[PDB]
């Protein structure tokens, strides 16, 4: 139900023309209260000058999937970005399968906080970690 | 040729297939040692669900133009992202002209640090500010 | 051994003249590879002007306890700060017992990344969360 | 305004809470949304290797950032939401540092600050922090 709702949201992105189109290749794995797990295969359209996952796209995945985890919350408010931090620990090479897990850490009347981990699906090793503060 | 090189990098993005394709609409204003200034007009392809500049694209702009500022130094190495923080203070609306100003704060043997400001060209008011730590 | 060694390191803090003296009240709960848990009861010396745990002390707790986790590693290199980001979600009040948990997220040849959570011991509620990048 | 804020700092020298760690700072100037303080590095400010402790730099960013906020029309201190600090070069023992805070933007409920520590003699950046407070 909630999962189906989100899957529809992700389905829409594909055909969309705004910046959300960039997440067209992601696939939904799970959706639970305040926790969303997506997956994606790195393709050329996802790479930087040197052939690995572009930090800007990692940032984009942190931003949107974080909002998704927020949507799967009781209040369901998406919110507006305030601050975002991203630590890059290991490159994600072309053809690599990545797992994106978003956690709503806490949310109050006006502020929501989330944490997103990207990991190498095959190794479980951390690729990057983002923290997102949103204004509700 | 500092200015000409960046001139070439931009033209490339216009037809690139990787993620940098999303920046093809940016134009170079000036290149100097440790400081690059680009401009861009927010259009539908750069917006979020609510019609304003997408936070992930702002992160993408910070990442790349920050890298351009480092290409304009005696070492000229782009480096790999280690950390990126972004503060969103005011939205950029569709049709709005934005200025992306990037400058090198400090670069050592293996670590370089940059700061990048997006501003409304008209008002000069701050849109977002990002700090970038890169490994060389 | 890892625990005995850490207990000393902490004991030396109760007599220190440098900034580490500010943590003389923390106690060691457990030490494990890449993971250190400490506790501390909030006293006046730990509070800001309004009577809650000072944001600067939280930041100091993150820096040092993150360093202890890094010591409980094969390389055992403490490292020097490069980046730190802290998100404050709920106040820690005077008299409150807090738990400081630190995890080594990843460590390379020259860069180490940690995560440190402060939580209310009684309710397990998250107080603040820090991400630490260190140069080795 | 400067003289006023100067009193707030005199307290820290006497206070028993965590603000006491800032007793050695001195005020240079205070203006709307901008405060400049200075501090000589001494043993009480150092880490295990003998340089300015990262946690104190964090405390300095937090507090002085707040000062700039108190110097605005609204004058509200706000409570911390997020803080980020990039450490670029060590502040050595005996070294004189300058802490410069600027209020970047402030709305109805959220305020944004930026604080630079620099070496007074060389003007070299020691560390830079951004602070997001909830008003």
């Amino acid at each position: 139900s909630m999962t189906q709702s989100l899957r529809e949201v992700i389905k829409a992105m594909t055909k969309a023309r705004n910046f959300e189109r960039v997440l067209g290749k992601i696939t939904l794995v799970s959706a639970a209260p305040g926790k969303v797990i997506c997956e994606m295969k790195v393709e050329e359209e996802h790479t930087n000058a040197i052939g690995t996952l572009h930090g800007g796209l990692t940032a984009t995945l942190v931003d949107n999937i974080s909002t998704m985890a927020l949507l799967c919350t009781e209040r369901g408010a998406p919110g507006v970005s305030v601050d975002m931090n991203i630590t890059y620990m290991s490159p994600a090479k072309l053809g690599e399968d990545i797992v994106i897990t978003a956690h709503v850490l806490k949310q109050g009347k006006t502020l929501a906080f989330t944490s997103v981990d990207l990991t190498n699906k095959a190794t479980g090793k951390l690729i990057a970690q983002g923290r997102h503060t949103k204004h509700l």
